[PDB]
């Protein structure tokens, strides 16, 4: 029983690329299983055990554990089409295109982890067009300062039936959701970082994106099965998320909206001239015009004029008599302008202050919410 | 007497790029002077004295210096096809766009240094693209450990009618080189790698390959004048180079002639087993086939052939009747496969031994002379 196989290079380099971002000595090396028509590609570290099914011409049964770095490199470079794959009686994986072969020493199977398991308390499949968004959506506001462990990750959570993606680092909060198709015990997890980044990368995988997700929860870890045929379990942050509704404003006595990309534009040019020690930039809101103005100490000055306009390609609106001076870090309104597609975007302000929190939303995508708190500029 | 100028912002943001790359205090600024219809930007560091001069509007002529970084990264982030740049008497750069104002703190120019002279032993003018050739194929196999000092940069030297440029690291020797129109007296200098990476960028512009550059060498420095408007004087390694004709092999027995992209293409992916103590790939040559292959320890063999052909796509030829195996490390032979645009390549052999150098040539390209040392394997 000795694993040959031909395999497509293409699909086998795609298959590696997801192995090589997982990535003890052992967790250098790659499983790789001929069975029934598929070869399944193993990969874990500390915190994530990967499993990949891609169907191959399945000649004979077997497995074999072998570098992922080495076996990667050697594949993306082979010009072949299709590969053949043959484990030999040497401890060698041969490596087998038109005119070149590559012999890899194997290590035993015996030596590799198997994957643990999981007793789900919840279990629902998504979208993963709309897992993706939710992770976009809030993959940038994760904390990233090791002491606030419970911040480290992105909170996912069932209430009634919607599901809700969640991120603070205790100066922006990101929030966005799907609805379910039906009812659902209330549960939640905090899912770590690397974690959130890696089943990003499969879902929006052109393979993947466009079919759905099944996700099983417990308290001790998560499993994704993407698209039948990709599966990806996690350890999970062990904290308790905040109940961050405490953080999100009720109510808004004015509006600015604007073109979001004009916006983002312009408040990147203008935090260019800002220092560390201050990253700050000020919106001066009027009905008229919106004024973005920054200040580097020994650097200099900087400020841009964005005047009223109902055009789409130019909107600026701020329906209001009170003018309104307020600060933001550049870098967090950034991260939230970029995370979502959209012509439009919305600042409420809670009070006619330059303290009170800014809710920020994207007309067109309503299941998406993000607060900033301001900075004194 | 306040610097005043309209400037086309894509060709600001060219010149600022060169700057960049070229750069004590005083050496993160770079001096702007206004002055008969063109702005003359200015940069230093321990090595190399940059002066450009662009085209603009000079409204009203003067002098200022501000960082180099701040002014290029506010620039190239401009919208505007055009930018406004104006001295302002509270030693202040105002850059305007059509709806944003940038205020620069400028420094004292008085603090900014003058570049410095040549009295040059000779001058003359090459194309650029001529010289372009020369530097791309000898930068690559300068010797990078700096004991051996004289070694740490390219020769340049005019011997009869030709100009010449020569690198060596001890394991190989590149040499290129050009025909002058006059004679001219024999001259050499070693040009450091820095001064060789900045002028080749400067003449590969688009702007300036299809020009002329004129050099100028004295015995402490040399001076380039691309296209008329940008300088570059640069200070020399001070070292004797070795007299490297000695290290050229003056005859073969015979010769591998390859199509170079497949050969390259070739070593690349054989290489990849290798490791870092045994970078060497083995080339087993016959009338038939030749024979690519490597081993590494712990990881594996390679093996690619390639039969013969004389097809163009996919030459290989070897007109002896004796095999020869002969070793080398794959990035010295890629180094000078990646360095000459050519279909083919050829190998000439000393003798029927591992050991001799190897003189590498270009068909259609007959100015370029390569040698490796080869490994034993
Ligand atoms: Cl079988
Ligand atoms: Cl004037």
């Amino acid at each position: 029983h000795m694993l040959k196989l031909i395999v497509e290079t293409k699909t086998l380099v795609q298959s590696l690329g997801f192995a090589r971002s997982v990535v003890i000595p052992e967790y250098a090396n790659i499983k790789l299983s001929a069975k029934d028509g598929n070869l399944e590609l193993s990969s874990t570290n500390m915190d994530l055990y990967l499993s990949q099914k891609i169907a191959v011409q399945v000649l004979s049964e077997g497995e074999i554990t072998v570098s992922t770095q080495t076996l990667s490199d050697i594949v993306r470079k082979l010009p072949d089409s299709e590969l053949t794959l043959t484990e030999l009686d040497i401890m060698k994986l041969e490596i087998k295109g038109q005119n070149c072969q590559f012999n890899l020493f194997t290590l035993p199977v015996s030596s590799f982890p198997a994957m643990d398991s999981i007793k789900p308390e919840v279990s629902f499949k998504i979208s993963c067009a709309d897992f993706a968004k939710i992770i976009e959506s809030t993959k940038f506001s994760i904390s990233l300062d090791e002491t606030r462990y419970n911040l480290n990750g992105i909170y996912l959570h069932i209430k009634d039936k919607e599901f809700f993606a969640a991120s603070t680092d205790g100066h922006r909060l990101s929030i966005s959701w799907i609805t379910l198709e039906e009812k659902i015990k209330n549960f939640g997890v905090i899912l770590p970082q690397k974690s959130a980044e890696e089943i990003l990368k499969i879902v929006k995988d052109l393979k993947n994106i466009h079919e759905d997700i099944e996700i099983l929860l417990s308290s001790n870890k998560i499993k994704f099965i993407c698209n039948e045929n990709t599966i990806l379990l996690s350890k999970l942050i062990d904290g308790t998320f905040p109940d961050y509704s405490a953080f999100i404003p009720k109510s808004s006595i004015s509006k600015l909206v604007i073109n979001r990309k004009i916006f983002a534009d312009s408040i990147e040019r203008i935090a260019i001239i800002t220092v560390e020690k201050f990253r700050a930039i000020k919106l001066s809101l009027s009905r008229k015009t919106l004024e973005i103005s920054a200040v580097g100490e020994a650097r200099g000055n900087a400020k841009e004029i964005i005047t009223a306009s109902q055009d789409k390609e130019s909107f600026y609106e701020y329906n209001c008599d009170e003018s309104l001076v307020i600060g933001f870090n550049p870098q967090y309104l950034e991260d939230v302008l970029k995370a979502v597609k959209s012509n439009l975007v919305e600042l409420y302000f809670s009070d006619i202050s330059a303290s009170a929190p800014v809710l920020i939303k994207f007309p067109q995508n309503p299941k998406d919410i993000f607060v900033i708190m301001p900075v004194k500029v």
